[PDB]
Order: structure tokens, then sequence, then C-alpha cells
């Protein structure tokens, strides 16, 4: 019968109370978000700086509980240098009655691409960063997991430009959708894993030019911006649309041809423009996969096939379809926390 597990101490971080194991010291506020908040801390077992995410009221609803469970399972499953992973998971709770939240411990990353975007990117820096993005995507895709909301704010980077993908596998009024694939925005055919490769294309274009590639105040406005770049698609593509109205709209447009991408991107190398052309492709069956993109000459200076690993096993969340009670989800989560091993 306890207030918290032995070896836990209570401390305020960013004016909220955290409960941490003795082994994590000097907690320092990093940020507050939609599902929790993050601090940095020193693991006195090594002196390594780590990030700790405190989940905020994950058991407030079945929705939040389910997301918390899936996130924990996803982070545990993936084992790849360019995919954010878990060093540790803990809760101060001593029982289910006491179980209100838990904490994820992760490699500390200084910043993210959104924060350093606009700063000047040599093509070498773009090669390096995009290569790492694509290795991470190859890996999660190979486990049957897509990101679906890849954007610069989800790409963590450190001082050495090492990169890790955040917030994968967890995907109104007018939220920004600048990096989302057209087939997702318009739901005009079913998407495959290359939805994320569209996003890579958008992010790479922005690193090249300094400007967001596509914006728009509504979906049709954004589509108009996209077609300025892709050209109005022809017969092979149009036949694949499952939205009759969208098809008719496309067939009724001024039928403006695509590219030249070396003209659209006047400062890009031929290999950069060629890769962009193959990622910013409306046809989801022709768009490059991550594995294919990694073989492109743009990455020749950095390519190491040995680093381009696949997940040995598919991500398997049996309870993904299940509708359980918060108490039931708690037990599942509670169990998953105990079983963890670094």
């Amino acid at each position: 019968s306890l207030i918290r597990k032995k070896g836990f101490y209570k401390q305020d971080v960013n004016k909220t109370a955290w409960e941490l194991p003795k082994t994590y010291v000097s907690p320092t506020h990093v940020g507050s978000g939609a599902y929790g908040s993050v601090c940095s801390a020193i693991d006195k077992r090594s002196g390594e700086k780590v990030a700790i995410k405190k989940l905020s009221r994950p058991f407030q609803s079945e929705i939040f509980a389910k997301r918390a469970y899936r996130e924990l399972l996803l982070l545990k499953h993936m084992q790849h240098e360019n995919v954010i992973g878990l060093l540790d998971v803990f809760t101060p709770a001593s029982s289910l009655r006491n179980f209100y939240d838990f904490y994820l411990v992760m490699p500390f990353m200084q910043t993210d691409l959104q924060k350093i975007m606009g700063m000047e990117f040599s093509e070498e820096k773009i090669q390096y960063l995009v290569y790492q993005m694509l290795k991470g995507l190859k890996y999660i895709h190979s486990a049957g997991v897509v990101h679906r909301d890849l954007k610069p704010g989800n790409l963590a980077v450190n001082e050495d430009c090492e990169l890790k993908i955040l917030d994968f596998g967890l995907a109104g009024y007018v939220v920004t959708r600048w990096y989302r694939a057209p087939e997702v925005i318009l739901s005009w055919m079913h998407y495959n894993q290359t939805v994320d490769i569209w996003s890579v294309g958008c992010i790479m274009a922005e690193m090249l030019t300094g400007k967001t590639l596509f914006k728009g105040k509504d979906y049709l406005d954004q589509l108009t911006q996209i077609l300025k770049v892709t050209g109005v698609p022809g017969t092979e593509f149009v036949q694949k649309l499952n939205d009759k109205a969208a098809k008719s709209y496309i067939q009724s447009l001024p039928q403006t041809p695509r590219k030249d991408f070396t003209q659209l991107f006047p400062r890009a190398s031929p290999q950069a423009a060629d890769l962009l052309e193959k990622m910013l492709e409306l046809d989801v069956d022709k768009r490059l996969t991550a594995a294919q993109a990694l073989t492109h000459p743009f990455f020749e200076p950095f390519r190491d096939p040995e680093e381009e690993t696949e997940a040995q096993q598919p991500f398997d969340d049996s309870l993904e379809h299940e509708k359980l009670t918060v108490d039931e989800w708690k037990q599942h989560i509670y169990k998953e926390i105990v079983n963890f091993s670094p």
C-alpha cells in the first residue's frame, strides 16, 4: 500500500508535478503537447541525457487510452536508428487503482526540421537528411506501418544532423495539410505506403527552395497548387480514381502538361530534380517506394545498403479492432509496462 513506487521522487517541471525514478535527475522542461509533455533528464547510470515524455490523463477516455496503448506498442516494436524508440517506460503507480499515467524515456534530440527549416541547406545536407528519412520509412513500412502525417515538425534532428522519425502510425476546420498526399486530402483513390513518399518530396522541395511547396486555404485550392507542379494527370491515372466527381473535374480542367522539374527547381542538380519528379507523382502505383528511393543516385555519397534494414516481423496489434473499457485498456497498458526490458 503506497502513494508511489519506492525510489520515485516528486518534482515540479514547467509548473506541473512529475514523479520520476531516482536514476533520472535534473529534469528540465522541453515542451508541452496534445497528449503529454516532455522534459530532458540525466540518467545518472551513465550521464546520458534523455527525453522523458509524461502522458497526460491517458485514461480520460477510451480514445486516449487506445492511442496511448498503440503508441507504446509501436515504440516498443520498432528497432531502427532513424525511428524514435524507447530506452525505458515506467509509472509511479503501485496498483491499477493508482494508475493515472506513465512515462516514455527516449533518446534526446535537440530540435526538429521545422525549427531549422529556412536555414540554408546545401544539397549535401539535403542528401544526408532525406537519406535518413527514407531509411526510417523503409523500416516502418516493412513492418506494415505508415506515418500518414509526415512533416518537418515530426522529424527530430540533433547537432550532427542525425534524424529520427517521430509520431508514426498514429494518424478539420482547415488544418494545414501542406505535406499530405493528394489521395489522402481528396480521398480519390486508396492510398498505399507511398503516401509518406509524397511527404518526403514536399519536405525535400522545401529544403531546396526555402519555400513551402504547397499551401492553400481549402482542398480545391491546394489541389490547384499541386497540379501547377504535377501537371494535369492523363488517362492512365484518371482511370484509377474512385471519385467520379473528382475524375470529371480533372477531365474538365485546362489540361496543362507537367514539369520540367529542372525548370520548376532551377537550382537543383539533375539527380535532385529527377528524384523529386519520381516522388511528387500523383499515381500511387508509380510513385517511388522508400526502398526504391534509397537506390536513387541522389543518395550515392551516403548510401550503405547494410543500414537500410527491414523489420524482421510485422507490427501486430491484436487489440487494434477491439473496443474495450478504460479499465481494460489500463490493464493491457499496465501489463505492457512491466514486460519492458532495455
